[PDB]
């Protein structure tokens, strides 16, 4: 057991095996793990007992990952997906089914908002948007084919803190679980919702917990906390006999492990989202300085908006750190160990002033991604969040002027730098 | 322009990029790709423009991958997915939505099964078996929500080989495609289902594909062939203004591209289940030996089936080559390069008998997979099919006392020992 962030994204998980004692975690580029025997193989699939069996569902590389991750939000366990989307997908799919809905805040990265208002939908599972972050909203929002309250813990690219703790007890007295994407709390270390009330918390590890930007992954992690049971009336599959394996009941099995024991015997089984082991050993390079990484994030986005509040160029700046933000009381109450790692800005002058300062950047890239080591910037109206209307973008913070900015770890004098010289070229 | 499956398994899809001029295809283990210019970002994510925006969508490892099997199974493109569950999952997705269903064969992997008759329900999408084989019953099982026919080209694992050419004329002549899962035929060394009316072409890569058991992966492949506005009736989709694309009609600006396309910028954009570009590596370079292999894999298993033929100790031996084959007539049709990989045997004896052999196997592996290089068995009435009721199982050609064997490239003298030597500890 060990408390500090610093330590757990190092060892949690993981112990060298006696066989070769190896160090580092090994990469089990393997479809398939050999039987015992005949006996051995049947009460592995008949769930009669733990262990390998195909890696569409488990892999000794991708098991320290999910356990680090779990150890790292304070969930018991964690599923990891081929994607962020897969997580926020599988997740989903394993609350709802035909007929079922989802209440959503509006303030959601692009992707999502269009897997919560045109994919699902066409399954049967629809998504009723709260725009204003009001508690009365969302409770006025649930009904009874309601099956959970979807966040992020800091909306993408707006930066919107959630009520946390006032969301968890509207969902948790209607019956249902708190779903947060926390992919901008960079792996619990910004913001840890479990503590605040979350039951489920996905994330895109693509993002600050891979760091690199070298592979595409996601996690889901379940807290333990939710009781299935209790709430057994919205979810009975999590406590009837299962047609997926001769009347298994889930509860009465695994109990507090009951949602993410069927992410894994169910959904990646059966959907197949599943992550590769090189992936899991790329993110888990990236997990081994999580927290190095994101303070040095936060320090250097602290100063940056520091920089650009004073420019005569710049006509306004979004960073939850500031106490004009909107949200400042919980960012104040939620964010204890840096502001995020990013910050939005519209620049002055005509409608093609934006791109001009960006076109201009020489050491920040402009591509779409966010939480890589180096800089980034993009503009969301036309990219992350094209595929929405422009109510719908406005609705979720994305104005037409808005530059998003992911603040790398580069020296911080050498981005305000990049910035300075790109604002000279494009006024003067 | 080449014709020879020997010569595309090594070539198609790829041409050294000028920069490097790397001979072999690297592995682009990243996430991004940065844009030229602001404009460049809004064209790609616009579908105004080809290029590289993002892993979960498109990768160049991928990509000569996808490239590469379509020209081995005669389609126009191809989309890989992270396992052959998902590969299947999507393309039913993107042809069915919640009222809809489709119609299957009533042999099928155990996962498909399940995928179909317990998963898919889940979202308001239904599968009708047939068990017959018979054109009328598949005829019969249509009606207006009908979205696909679903066959397996080798039905895993009794063999049975439809009749390709008359189950895709019941599928065109009621306006639907026909999707048929390949991966017992070795990415279309065995078996090219395109050539015999399939519209949609679906394959665990994991199998022969890959070859050497180290990689999960999925890929589905677009004949090019099948009218969507001709039968826009039953797939509006299709041809309708696009709610994810701000009205973008697809047909209109893909043509016969329009399934693979919306398989990408709907379905892996959204759902996610992506491959990594090692992954795509690790089966690149099983692609490069995959009629070498395919060929020596159909010459052990012919030999194997003469052995066991005349062996004392074997009840019953099932192989797809064998005259007395329940759809021998459709195998000797359409089984024109070898008669596939597999067999599957009855032994004397009582209830212990198959596990008796099985376990006294020294060469062969007891595992869970199909097509690796190395020989292997398993039990699939308590593995591969044991979500399957008893009747179920049947229905699918699966009995308690069947071996399903799965036969290697090793020397052919090495494999017969192996069993010989079971032979005479478990029947003196
Ligand atoms: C292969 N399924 C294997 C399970 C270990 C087996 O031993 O048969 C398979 C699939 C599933 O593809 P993924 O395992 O998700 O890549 C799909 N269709 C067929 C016909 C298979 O054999
Ligand atoms: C290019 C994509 C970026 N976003 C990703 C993302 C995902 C989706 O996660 P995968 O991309 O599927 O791993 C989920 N949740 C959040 C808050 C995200 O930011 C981007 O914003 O620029």
């Amino acid at each position: 057991v060990f408390q500090n962030f610093e330590t757990l994204q190092l060892h949690a998980g993981y112990t060298p095996d006696p066989h070769t004692r190896s160090t580092a975690v090994p990469i089990y580029a393997t479809s398939s793990y050999t039987f015992n025997d005949s006996a051995h193989g049947a009460r592995l699939f008949g769930l009669k007992e733990l262990g390998n069996i195909y890696s569409r569902l488990m892999n000794p590389t991708v098991d320290v990952f999910e356990k680090r991750i779990a150890a790292l939000e304070g969930g018991i366990a964690a599923a990891a997906t081929s994607s962020g989307q897969a997580a926020q997908f599988l997740t989903i799919a394993t609350l709802a089914k035909a007929g079922d809905n989802i209440v959503a805040s509006s303030h959601l990265y692009g992707g999502t908002y269009n897997q919560l208002n045109v994919l699902l939908p066409r399954f049967g599972i629809k998504t009723k948007f709260v725009r204003s972050g009001k508690l009365e909203d969302y409770a006025a929002a649930i009904d009874d084919q309601t099956r959970a309250i979807y966040v992020e813990s800091m909306s993408n690219p707006d930066y919107v803190v959630p009520d946390f703790e006032g969301i968890a007890k509207i969902a948790h007295e209607h019956g249902i679980p708190l779903v947060v994407d926390n992919t901008l709390g960079a792996g619990g270390y910004y913001i840890r919702p479990i503590e605040h009330g979350a039951d489920i918390v996905v994330h895109s590890a693509t993002k600050w917990i891979g760091g690199h930007g070298t592979t595409i992954g996601g996690v889901i992690v379940d807290s333990g906390r939710f009781n299935w049971n209790k709430h057994s009336d919205r979810f009975p599959e999590m406590v009837e006999p299962s047609p997926s394996y001769h009347g298994l009941k889930y509860w009465e099995a695994f109990g507090p492990a009951t949602f993410i024991t069927r992410i894994r015997v169910e959904m990646l089984r059966d959907i197949g989202a599943c992550l590769s082991p090189f992936s899991a050993q790329q993110l888990l390079l990236g997990i081994e300085t999580l927290g190095l990484r994101a303070e040095r994030h936060a320090q250097n986005t602290e100063k940056l908006s520091k920089y650009f509040e004073s420019s005569p160029n710049v006509s306004w700046v979004l960073w939850p750190g500031s106490e004009s933000h909107p949200t400042y009381s919980q960012a104040k109450k939620y964010l204890t160990r840096g502001f995020g790692a990013m910050l939005s800005i519209g620049v002055k002058g005509d409608a093609s002033a934006g791109s001009k300062v960006v076109d201009g950047l020489k050491l920040v890239s402009n591509l779409a991604n966010v939480g890589d080591a180096k800089s980034l910037a993009i503009h969301p109206w036309s990219t992350t969040h094209e595929q929405l209307s422009e109510d719908e973008r406005l609705a979720s913070g994305v104005t037409e002027d808005m530059i998003r900015i992911s603040v790398g770890i580069e020296h911080v004098d050498d981005i305000i730098a990049d910035f300075e010289q790109s604002f000279q070229k494009a006024y003067g």
